């Protein structure tokens, strides 16, 4: 995309930690970029959109060669952020509104490093990544979600020549989805066959998706979380069409680049109904804010080994709580992301392990040695309805059968027009980010 000059891009500053040992730490004056899905496009010498709604502009917009000639995404000022996007900072505290009223739903953003120039890349083998979380506005149906892709630092300017915002504009969003909604691919817009999304009104999907690896951190809502490993095979920011993105709607869920399903732990899928939940007497209590810390272990315990091991605990007011286990007949009780709980879960679940096929952790760590971006959102689910993070899913399945129940919200929940009216005011809140050795953090 080209660069408009209607209003200036101004991120919103966001310190981060940068830690060496427990409670010794320093400040990294980051910030955080709106995503070039949620800007406005018009044209380059002009006020008129190329995008409106859901379709663009057919007259601006025949080819996606003339579409990027023609138009242009436009900045994010200061007082648009609050008042457009629903974003905010206070401190160290980063906020994300789920509806802001012209109005918008959801929104996605990105880490920016100290020059406000490139993602801030990080290298998480061997590493620990923490952060403190409200989700307790949040029910069934919305997720506010903080992960890292296999974006390029400079959101693809340097492939790309004709993407002239960059990182700067959170351009050359990818992820373990292959997703054809995002508006701009390898610089063009994704205009070829443009179809708009039946009731999402701001939405649509483009001949083309764009797939790269994928870490969640987090997927969660006051009801049901989860931390998911997608390797992809290559990792690294791939335009796809046909086959390779694996597309749902052709059959192609298992055939394309990326592990679609991912190797997920997810407390609740893997048989602690009681670990997490808006309550005092679940063990994590989603109704008040906590902490939450991922160590990224390697074969070797160095920065050159292998990923063998996704570990997670959470602190919430000073106490200590070690993440749920694995808790089925048979099945070794659990607490991380490994290859051998991906095989033997998934093995027990009847999923296909496209994890393996694709990699497993040694190829998730590969994505995560080159650098990755970090993702903070906040979004509901057109496709599925975020049955597959909260509820049954399959809708129709015993959920008696393991992996069939995901959480404790009615199959019925989850549909976008009554999520965007009934948690209108759900806010997400992502804050105290703190990144260093592993046991540095807390």
């Amino acid at each position: 995309q080209n660069v408009g000059t209607q209003a200036a891009e101004e991120p919103l500053n966001l310190p981060i930690s940068v830690c060496t040992a427990p409670g010794n730490c320093q400040t990294e004056a980051d910030a955080v970029v709106l995503d070039s899905n949620w800007r406005w496009a018009h044209t380059t010498t002009g006020y008129t959109n190329c995008y409106t709604g859901n379709l663009w502009d057919t007259t601006l917009c025949p080819t996606p060669e003339t579409c990027t000639t023609n138009c242009a995404i436009d900045g994010v000022p200061l007082a648009d952020w609050s008042g457009t996007y629903g974003g905010s900072v206070t401190g160290n505290k980063f906020n994300l509104k789920f509806v802001t009223v012209s109005t918008n739903i959801g929104a996605r953003t990105f880490l920016l490093d100290s020059t406000k120039t490139r993602y801030r890349m990080f290298q998480l083998l061997n590493r620990e990544f923490t952060y403190d979380v409200d989700v307790s506005s949040l029910d069934c149906g919305l997720n506010g979600a903080l992960y890292f892709v296999s974006m390029d630092a400079d959101g693809g300017a340097a492939k790309y020549p004709t993407n002239k915002g960059g990182a700067k504009y959170g351009t050359g969003y990818c992820d373990a989805q292959c997703p054809h909604d995002v508006k701009w691919i390898n610089g063009l817009a994704n205009s070829k066959d443009w179809t708009p999304i039946p009731g999402d009104a701001n939405s649509g999907k483009g001949y083309y998706g764009n797939c790269c690896a994928e870490l969640d951190i987090w997927e969660a809502n006051k009801q049901s979380q989860a931390f998911t490993t997608h390797p992809c095979t290559p990792n690294d920011q791939t335009r796809c069409e046909g086959v390779v993105c694996g597309d749902n709607d052709s059959g192609d869920r298992y055939n394309g680049m990326c592990d679609k399903d991912g190797c997920d732990f997810a407390s609740y899928r893997m048989n602690d109904h009681t670990f997490y939940g808006p309550g005092s007497t679940f063990k994590l209590d989603s109704t008040k804010p906590f902490t939450v810390v991922s160590q990224f272990i390697t074969t070797d315990g160095t920065d050159n080994g292998d990923f063998k091991e996704f570990r997670r605990f959470y602190v919430q007011n000073g106490v200590r709580i070690e993440n749920s286990k694995v808790n089925f007949p048979g099945i070794t009780a659990y607490d991380s992301i490994t290859d051998e709980m991906c095989a033997a879960t998934k093995g027990l679940f009847g999923d296909l392990d496209d994890h393996k096929n694709k990699g497993g952790m040694k190829q998730m760590g590969e994505a995560m040695r080159k650098g990755m971006a970090l993702v903070m959102s906040i979004w509901d689910d057109h496709d599925v309805n975020m049955l597959w993070l909260d509820s049954n899913y399959p809708p129709t399945g015993n959920p008696s059968t393991p992996g069939v129940a995901r959480g404790p919200c009615p199959t019925t929940s989850g549909v976008p027009s009554e999520v965007e009216v009934t948690q209108a005011n759900a806010v997400v809140s992502f804050g105290n980010i703190k990144f260093g050795p592993i046991g540095s953090t807390v």
